[PDB]
């Protein structure tokens, strides 16, 4: 029995969950749920990410705390990731005790082992709200073509790029005051003294080709100090023995990780599994689910910092590209950005797991969820091949047989092809490769439905004196429906929930190698209704709205 300890990233407070969150909690849910089969300890791991400036000025704009704010987040945030069922163990928050004692420890461990350095740096500062301004609350006109209201380090009219501090006529976007230039105390955490360490990490071949290549990118630009603090007003953990000064967010980001964890243990009472998953000789599995866009706070800094505060670090990053709709990046104007929330008003959670499921894969590369095909898809798949198989079988069954399976299989040659699937089956979901573990599944789907076809119980049924061959054909379909659904457990949850209550039996992964044999099977309404495109409009349009 394996430990494994399992993250997802940790969604932003100052935003609702949209399909690209989607894509990765999924993944991660199909893959743990997967590793729960096999009988592994697995511990599933998440929070909100609720620190920094721009959830501060959020609060204060809407005129309640921080604390306020993230708390209505949190709730938000995992109502849609329930109705979407993520089977999380534990599900936390950055600002918590937990983290807050665990990034204070770690920083003193990084300062004593001398990886933290002081330095001063000039930044913009707010006179007026007598705050420094982040690159994206300075807004002014652009050097080059002078057009103005432009913010940040870039203009959105010639494209040119700049440093805020070469803006014309600069203005705080948060009180629209002049900003100066001000000095300031940093500490900085040395990644740079980590780099063989890091080297070795990435050419083990343990990490996925394609991030590997990325961080030879970065390697090759050069690691720099990273300046992990942040001058008061600030919504986060302040530093110890430096009033004034806090965290910066993406220290205590990832240590919400582990922060999580932590609550987990003392919410169970379990005093030893958080050393057994966090200490240098772990014997436990560590993974984290992310997306490409923080690949190196994952890959760099976050191995560099629990090495150097005498952690174990991740046992492998799993990392999946962006979600686009119909071909492109999420549109507001098309309609195609859409939040989870808005999803589960239109269709249900396993119509979108099994998309994106089969769709995914052990790569990077950028999942598209394809309006038109998510409703051929999954009519073609979920409908008509696999509840097709029970749906097509049960009637006869419960209507001329009292709901009792035949005492025999009818094709063992039959049932034992699709029993000796599972070992290529599990190693795909094993190792990620979920679209394969999809086309294997329903190329076994395809073959149940054309055994049916050969047999044509509606030819069989209304003919005298062949009750015994009618109800040996729709058990045999009715078997190979377990089967299949088995193998689809880890992707859909509600549907395996139906069929298992229509199956009489919870459905176990080892469980296949015994047919259900002289058994009674339950009546049962649409296991899953057809969509359509109307309903694909609706979602759009709303989406739009
Ligand atoms: C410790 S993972 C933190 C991930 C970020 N909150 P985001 O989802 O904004 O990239
Ligand atoms: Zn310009």
């Amino acid at each position: 029995a394996k430990k494994i300890l399992v993250t997802c990233a940790l969604p932003y407070a100052n935003g609702s969950i949209h399909l690209g969150h989607m894509l990765e909690h999924i993944q991660a849910d199909v893959w743990v749920r997967y590793q729960r089969m096999r009988g592994h300890e697995v511990n599933f791991i998440c929070a909100d990410d609720a620190h920094g400036t721009p959830i501060m000025l959020k609060a204060q704009q809407l005129g309640i705390t921080p604390e306020q704010m993230i708390g209505e987040m949190s709730q938000e945030h995992q109502t849609d990731f329930a109705g979407f069922n993520i089977s999380y163990d534990n599900y936390h928050s950055t600002h918590s005790e937990e983290n807050r004692q665990l990034s204070e420890l770690i920083y003193s461990r990084l300062k004593e082992n001398g990886f933290i350095k002081n330095r001063t740096i000039s930044q913009l500062y707010d006179p007026e709200k007598g705050m420094f301004l982040p690159d994206r609350f300075v807004k002014g006109t652009c050097p080059k073509c002078k057009s103005p209201d432009q913010y940040g380090d870039n203009c959105e009219v010639c494209g040119a790029t700049y440093s805020p501090t070469e803006l014309i006529e600069p203005k705080s976007v948060v009180s629209g005051a002049t900003p100066v230039m001000r000095d300031s105390e940093h500490f900085f955490f040395d990644l740079p003294s980590f780099s063989e360490m890091l080297q070795a990490w990435t050419r083990s071949g343990a990490l996925q080709e394609q991030v590997a290549n990325k961080m030879q990118e970065w390697f090759e630009s050069g690691l720099q100090q990273w300046d992990i603090s942040r001058d008061a007003p600030y919504f986060g953990f302040e530093i110890p023995n430096a009033p004034g000064k806090y965290f910066y967010v993406w220290l205590d980001a990832p240590i919400g990780y582990m922060g999580s964890f932590k609550n987990l243990c003392d919410k169970r009472g379990d005093s030893v599994s958080f050393d057994e998953y966090w200490k240098k000789d772990s014997t436990a599995e560590l993974y984290h689910f992310i997306g490409k866009d923080i690949v190196y706070f994952h890959s760099l800094f976050w191995p560099a910092m629990l090495e150097g505060s005498n952690f174990r670090k991740p046992s492998n990053l799993f990392v999946h590209g962006y979600v686009t709709v119909n071909g492109a990046k999420m549109s507001k104007s098309r309609g195609t950005f859409i939040k989870a929330s808005t999803w589960l008003n239109h269709f249900d959670a396993d119509s979108l797991r099994y998309y994106y499921t089969a769709k995914l894969s052990s790569r990077i590369d950028d999942i598209d969820l394809n309006l038109e095909d998510f409703v051929q898809r999954v009519n073609a798949d979920i409908v008509n091949k696999v509840v097709n198989l029970a749906s097509r079988n049960a009637g006869f069954i419960n209507k001329r047989f009292d709901g009792v399976l035949a005492s025999e299989l009818a094709d063992p040659q039959l049932y034992k092809t699709f029993t000796d699937a599972a070992e290529v089956i599990g190693e795909a979901w094993e190792s990620r490769e979920f679209g394969k573990a999809v086309r294997e599944i329903m190329a076994l789907a395809d073959l149940a439905n054309r055994y049916v076809d050969e047999q044509a119980p509606w030819v069989v049924a209304k003919q005298e004196g062949r009750d015994a061959d009618l109800q040996a054909i729709c058990s045999m379909g009715i078997n190979l429906f377990r089967v299949l659904m088995t193998y689809l457990k880890p992707v859909l949850p509600k549907l395996t929930e139906r069929a298992e209550a229509f199956l009489n039996t919870e459905l176990t992964w080892d469980g296949i190698q015994q047919p259900l044999l002289g058994h009674k099977v339950n009546p049962f309404k649409a296991l899953y209704n057809r969509i359509d495109m109307r309903q694909v409009e609706a979602l759009v349009e709303a989406s739009k709205e």
